[PDB]
């Protein structure tokens, strides 16, 4: 039936999108993981924690991926001042440089795959999934 | 913008979905991925090749599900007779039956997410999502 095929076109196209994405952005020399983190960290610190449940990947994945961006200087591990355990991850200059490079490759790659539909269709798509999105939300956690 | 928005959300739809998926097919004793094999190989026999290329994930993660497939007695690898090499994965009774109940499960989920969404947005939603898959999956390949 048709909503089980609107959920399964989502799933083929995340997948297919992710495919293309590490591709361009591995001219970044960023992978789509590390994209997300710098996208997460683009408007403030965020914790560990935060970044694995939000992307739903694993710890040490999150791990793996903010030892490269700090690595490369594009994050930074901030410590409370009076308790220094307390980890919060924030971009930086170069962080943000970056990330927003990242963003217009992102946005030719959208342009593109959508090119088939016009201003209005993709509004209305966008309206009535936005919607799918708070329920699967509210149902997975 | 909005073409960015639309690839956004269907990201995070699927990372939802999955986390869910992941969680109710445990029940049936299949990961999200074990239940992509079983519904690639539902309608005929499938190379090893062909399931990790085309719901991208590695040769080692196809190769991990399908012994475990195996194990469980829901695939079978059939060799052709003058090439016991050449590989398909064949489905078996049992493994219908099983990938029968994950469909119901599948089926379940996919109606409580779309439920803000009446029968006619969902398919005008699925219509044009579907010219996006069309699209993605020519420049990702
Ligand atoms: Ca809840
Ligand atoms: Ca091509």
């Amino acid at each position: 039936e048709n909503r089980i095929q609107i959920m399964s076109t989502i799933a083929k196209i995340y997948r297919a999108m992710s495919r293309e994405l590490n591709r361009r952005l591995g001219e970044l020399n960023l992978s789509y993981l590390d994209f997300l983190v710098l996208r997460a960290t683009s408007d403030g610190p965020k914790t560990m924690a935060y970044l694995a449940n939000r992307y739903f990947v694993t710890q040490s994945a999150i791990t793996a991926s903010v030892d490269k961006l700090e690595e490369m200087g594009l994050v930074v591990r901030v410590r409370d001042r009076e308790d220094r355990r307390k980890i919060l991850i924030e971009i930086t200059e170069k962080g943000l440089e970056t990330f927003n490079k990242g963003i217009e490759i992102y946005k030719k790659l959208a342009n593109e795959v959508t090119g088939d539909l016009s201003e209005d269709e993709v509004i209305l798509v966008l309206d009535k999934i936005s919607k799918i999105l708070k329920r699967i939300e509210e149902i997975s956690q």
